[PDB]
């Protein structure tokens, strides 16, 4: 009787079903919650009388319709384009050769060309019908509001690493980005992968290939499956051969089959419409005193820089430096960002040992974390590479039957050092990774692990004639701080040869390694890697009451009222009789 | 005239059938349980106004529909893509290389590729209609919160082995995930195995094997099944005759028979749509204050502990290393994971014989488990391998006609040796096993058994001219905490040559034994071990009533009211009073 | 106007017929009882709309439909699938090699691969539907609960042995397992029986063999019994001449007929499903605390302890050990387990006879049993093999005419013996077997019988001329408890060359006699021995009332009231006042 169901019966028309609104994740092309609002309270609709859509919201009537007779050559992998959300993922930013290369689309593209050395081509029947936008003026959802509350709360009780984890939860479930505008309509793409040496020959007459791609589309649709078909004349004879792979996808309307014509297509695409295009802004971008008029003015200007921070994190990981030139050798197929470490020559090193020490400064009552925190040389120079403390807490239980349970915490420091006759190295297995020379979590014969992070162990045979065939040579650790000084005989890099990869994680910085095995680089395209990057804080930090908030340079104070109301400003003559009782 | 039906007679729609917030196994494909709250109070549908949702569910029209011309060709069962759990077994995790490993899918082309040497293609049809979520503010179900409740209970009246065992049956109806997002459509597969002879000659043409396994599909689906196929030109006769099996199932539409139209299979479809994608969480992460408000913050940070325990043992168990490598010797059929144990020579050992004695500390009256606790030498240095306490209870019973009957129990701690002119081997069989020599639970000829871990015989016979047919070699006994000195001339597995096997799950830690048979290895593939892995408790731990839980480190304590109301947080004067009533 | 009839008058629908919670006896694959109760309040629907089902009970639609194009082969019947009871035979348990082995379905299999020498292939077409699962939370049934309270009244009234068969006519009439979760759908399956020669030269082409098995499935389906078939090419003219046995079962549906379209069967699947499959638990898994809130909490560990003793003792009954491999001699026909027993010489062994004596300890008034618990020898070492008491009531009646009448109880401690020039065997007949080398209860000719444990009959002649054509050799007694020295010139197995078969099961203790014979072996295969193993008791025990139970190690007692109300747990300020008037 209210909302969507109060229009529907008195006026019986559908809903448009392409809204925008919504977040979006950008690295993977999928889209996630819903940060603005949407009401049903004027009953509008759109101009055509057709479908009903919110209040905040309007259309623009394209009712286009393009018929493309010409597949399109996209060779390399790296200037990919998307056909769905293409817009969105060219937008002006620092990552933009990171976005849109997590998805389903993307990953099975590279697939199909390095495996097979192909080209891609495509053609397309695109028909867009509306543009559907936000107006400017616009409410934030109940529960997005409610979430940056949340961090709000947090960040005035001196609460930061619970902040840091609660603004992680948000880009999980709300994404990078906000669509504000979309484009309803109907595609039906066919993709084809054609060996790249049919196409090195017609150089002259590669508009002779494209013209017969666009012509078997067109037998394909029209035509049912038994071979009616007017294109086999003369190229149509190798173009079958020379090809790969084939597929043929509708994105709205009705299923396509084999054999439909492409006027019963066109005439399904009425209430079956998605969007094709969308177009949006970043999600920090959405957090400003104008949104949230309950906060005090510098307060939401703090929580939009631990949101900006928490997304640019996420890219950060996600990134994959490496060669990228496929017929060069030393090509990394896990790398999805090119670094110039192509065609450069190698060097072998000689690393001594891995070795590790603890502290144990607090938790010396019965927590003994300084033993399995500690690792000694099996067997130069070495380097400190990190400086990490790890805290663990433990329960008491005194007991008077009636007994109570207290909880303290336990902090031990480690240092994990490494050497700059020489230990082998058989690879690394972690509790988020497996070791690639044997896929598993195992060393190899003869190698035994060492533990060097507390989470990953570290394949190494002190041997020279049976752990010789499992034998990787190695090119130094480095990490979010401290470079190597391998390369630059400093920068956070490989040396010329040799392949980075990512291991351990550890609260906001990771640290790499670089080896050169060629078995490590290959297998399958890693999925993206979520937040939050940061296990829960265990609650040690105590809870500051702030009262008052002020900024000094242009007068203005926000007070607390008793009961936990709200944040109203400051009065000049209510502010001097709180800071005497404060100061 | 609540819920389902008062929405279901107004709107007259039927209900969308794939819902997330279901549990998930993550071994075994399988989904059990229902982990939060689904209600249809608002009466939402879907915005086409053709399904009812839930209030806290948001659909998104994906409307998309894949149509494959090629197969694809995956040769080794290692790398294992699923067709309708993919997104979900691909996590990043440590069991990464276990999940989906028990599955009815998996085990069937497992077994078909190694007993004829073959390699599989599937192509498919595979239509994508919605993409279901869960919004991040959800409340937890009703029978999932009460046995949260149940293992709380458990920890605050000091009742470990009872709260581990609750755990455990809280994975059995649970599994060790839940889904978040799935994905409703409906696919139509073919899976066939070709000989593996079959590809390694058309290397050149593998192009052409592909595109004709995926036009004998679309001759199979279109033409009924007498024989009109417009495939049998050149190489549709040795594809047909290198082939060693074939099956096609649909998943989700009307069922399939030979010789239907694409186009009237892909209009069955509306209202059976199926869940042929999902992804989602593990279990411990939505154990956290925030679903649970009741119970205080530190105490459901060790529910959640439990819970992750519980699970990660589920894992550790259920997972055989061992050699993977087909054409290598020593191949170890049972094992799901890689070892290294391939390419290594063996070496025979001599164990002297197994001998086990009994201490019998407590219950010295009215039971005797002392004589059937000790097997002694039925003819080097020993090893301990396992120091284990075996409890029993009785019953006295006191007369006075009114009577009256006390519960004891019997403590009886066993101890099970081995030594490392010798016993022979010949197998072993359990409460749970079978002695593979005889494909049953008895000794060969000759041999006789004697008890070595209280539930499992030891088959041994002192001959050398007539058990000398059923004698296999030995390669020594290890435990989850002490590894066999017998490898690295310790580490926890079997000398090169030899494959382990589990014997005796008692109480959280297994044992293992290394042979070299060949027939231990073979057979059918063994089934998941379901939890409890541990009886239950005889309830012997006296209950310690706990009432104020306190942490250190912030200065917050929960004070338990009378009458068992709630755990409500304590004001500092009334905590000041009830801490010198306790101390 | 309740329960279902209400529910289907507002909703005009089908109840869906598959459903959990009932029992299921695993020797035989049937099913049995109602363990669970299941109520229709809620009026709940299949989220289809289409079904009705209870109230604790979820379904999950699969809408599966597999479609096979080869047989598989099976060659040994020791290995055996189910194709209806396969999840649940295949449980981890002591007696997984005696599951599903006193079926229809795999008796009829066994016989016809014996006596033919034949192997069997299968091809189906299985279509599942839904997979119904019960909820962790559930109640047990009105009727299953009043007999777990019977059995916990006889155990503490100190009635013995009639807590013991009460727990026996428990399995008999609920079976050792119960369902927890079914899969509704409809098979259709084809079985031929091949001679076992035509597999051995098609060892190239075995996958010819079962491609040509799946063709002839299809005509038999597609084609009306009228010669239309398009099979009959090359090999399908010795398929059809090597094949010795050929049936066409469907499981759910409309019945077959040869000659109905693939098309017309899975169009009369809706409306007629059934169970195709199957998983669930022990029955003493469902006795414990939870399940039974009235009962004290160490009176139902007793209850479920009697349960899994009824049950165990019904799977070491109904196992036969014996030789297996066919071409071998000495092959047992009766025998379901392997025992080692094959390739086995012999060697004969000279009996002297059988003699039986008396005690009459009580009963000498009336009743005369020491004189048909007695037999002497006709015509070396005795041994004793059993110490049993036999019992018999009597009345008197004292007249006074009103008269009364008073039961005692007579009993007579028998002991049977045998000796370790000689009396010649002609086998043994009981009260529940025949003689087979008659095929009746007779001995032959010149053979007499003499009793020798009270029940059966032991064929012997003195003589060496005449009767020496039934004579066959003899190898030795043993029982529960005594194994036979013969084997080891101890263990309880027969020696080389010979047969053991059962004989005269006497309250939870069979003995058994070992032969070679070849006459025995054959025949038909036994049905199953179902419980009670044991007549009930005459009531002689007096009933000894337990008022308060108590537990030692936390300190809980439950007092039972007065009027037989129920156990509530004891107070400690009662328990106070109630131990004085006991002790
Ligand atoms: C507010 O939080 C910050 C962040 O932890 C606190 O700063 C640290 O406090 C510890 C405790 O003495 C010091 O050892 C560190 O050196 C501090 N680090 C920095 C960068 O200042 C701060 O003390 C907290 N303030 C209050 C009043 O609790
Ligand atoms: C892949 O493409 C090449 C063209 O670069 C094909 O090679 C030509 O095939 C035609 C077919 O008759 C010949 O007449 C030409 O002589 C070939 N060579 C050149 C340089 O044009 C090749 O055949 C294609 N692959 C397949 C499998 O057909
Ligand atoms: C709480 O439970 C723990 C777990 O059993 C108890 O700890 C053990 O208690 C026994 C009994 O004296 C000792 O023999 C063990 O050495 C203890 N083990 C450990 C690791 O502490 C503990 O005593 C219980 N506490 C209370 C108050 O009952
Ligand atoms: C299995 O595949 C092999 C190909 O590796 C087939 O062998 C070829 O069969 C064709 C059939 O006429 C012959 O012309 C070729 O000479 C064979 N050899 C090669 C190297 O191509 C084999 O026939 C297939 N199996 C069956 C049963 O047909
Ligand atoms: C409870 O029942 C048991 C089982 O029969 C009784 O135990 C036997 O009692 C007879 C009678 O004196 C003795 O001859 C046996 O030696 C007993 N056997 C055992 C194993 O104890 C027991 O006496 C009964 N108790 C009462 C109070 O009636
Ligand atoms: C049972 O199978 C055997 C195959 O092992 C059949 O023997 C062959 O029959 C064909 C029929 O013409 C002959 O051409 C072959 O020479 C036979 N021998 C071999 C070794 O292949 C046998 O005929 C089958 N039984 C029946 C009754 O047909």
């Amino acid at each position: 009787e209210v909302g969507v169901q109060k229009c529907k019966n008195a006026l019986k028309l559908p809903v448009l079903e392409v809204l925008p609104g919504g977040g979006w994740d950008n690295l993977r092309n999928v889209d996630m919650g819903r940060v603005m609002e949407l009401t049903y309270s004027n009953c509008r609709t759109t101009e055509d009388g057709q479908y009903i859509i919110p209040d905040e919201i309007f259309t623009i009537p394209q009712k286009q319709s393009n018929l493309e007779m010409n597949s399109e050559i996209l060779e390399s992998w790296a200037n990919y384009q998307s056909s769905t959300s293409y817009s969105i993922n060219t937008e002006l930013s620092l990552f933009s050769k990171v976005n849109g290369k997590f998805s389903t689309e993307f990953q099975r593209m590279k697939t199909l060309q390095v495996k097979d050395q192909a080209i891609t081509t495509r053609v397309q029947v695109r028909n867009l019908v509306y543009t559907v936008k936000i107006n400017p003026t616009l409410e934030l959802s109940s529960g997005f509001r409610k979430e940056l509350l949340d961090i709000s709360d947090r960040l005035e009780n001196n609460q930061t690493r619970m902040a840091t984890y609660l603004a992680e939860l948000l880009v999980l479930n709300y994404g990078t980005h906000v669509t504000t505008s979309v484009d309803a309509g109907a595609a039906l793409i066919q993709e084809d992968h054609l060996r790249a040496s049919f196409l090195q020959d017609s150089q002259s007459s590669r508009s002779a290939v494209t013209a017969s791609a666009g012509l078997a589309f067109q037998n394909t649709v029209n035509f049912k499956f038994e071979e009616n078909y007017t294109s086999q004349n003369v190229l149509t004879k190798s173009y079958l051969s020379n090809r790969t792979n084939s597929r043929v996808q509708s994105i709205g309307g009705v299923p396509f089959y084999p054999g439909i014509t492409l006027q019963a297509w066109q005439q399904g695409i009425t209430n079956h419409l998605v969007a094709i295009d969308r177009s949006g802004l970043p999600l920090h971008f959405f957090i400003n005193p104008n949104m949230l008029p309950d906060l005090p003015g510098p307060l939401v200007k703090k929580v939009s820089k631990t949101v900006e921070t928490a997304v640019k994190r996420y890219y950060t990981f996600n990134t994959y430096p490496g060669c990228t030139d496929l017929n060069s050798p030393n090509f990394n197929f896990q790398a999805n960002t090119d670094d110039g470490s192509c065609e450069g020559k190698m060097t072998n090193f000689s690393f001594g040992g891995v070795y590790q020490e603890c502290t144990q400064l607090s938790g010396n009552r019965d927590v003994l974390l300084c033993q399995k925190l500690e690792q000694k040389n099996p067997l130069y120079s070495p380097v400190h590479l990190l400086s990490q403390i790890h805290e663990e807490g433990y329960n008491h239980l005194e007991c008077h039957t009636v007994c109570e349970d207290v909880f303290q915490v336990a902090k031990a420091e480690f240092r994990a050092f490494w050497c700059v006759s020489g230990l082998l190295f058989g690879g690394l297995f972690s509790s988020k990774s497996i070791n690639p020379m044997t896929n598993a979590q195992s060393c190899p014969a003869g190698y035994f692990p060492l533990r060097l992070f507390e989470n990953l162990k570290v394949c190494v045979s002190q041997d020279y004639e049976l752990g010789s065939r499992f034998a990787v040579p190695f090119g130094g650790f480095f990490s979010c701080t401290v470079g190597n000084p391998l390369v630059d005989p400093s920068l956070k890099k490989c040396p010329g040869g040799f392949s980075q990869h990512p291991a351990l994680i550890s609260d906001g910085c990771q640290v790499s390694y670089c080896v050169k095995s060629g078995l490590f680089t290959g297998g399958s395209l890693p999925p993206a890697r979520l937040p939050p990057f940061t296990r829960p804080p265990l609650m040690s930090q105590a809870a500051t009451n702030t009262v008052i908030v002020t900024n000094s340079e242009n007068a203005r104070s926000w007070i607390k009222d008793s009961q936990t109301h709200q944040w109203r400003l400051g009065e000049p003559i209510e502010l001097r009789r709180a800071m005497n009782v404060i100061h």
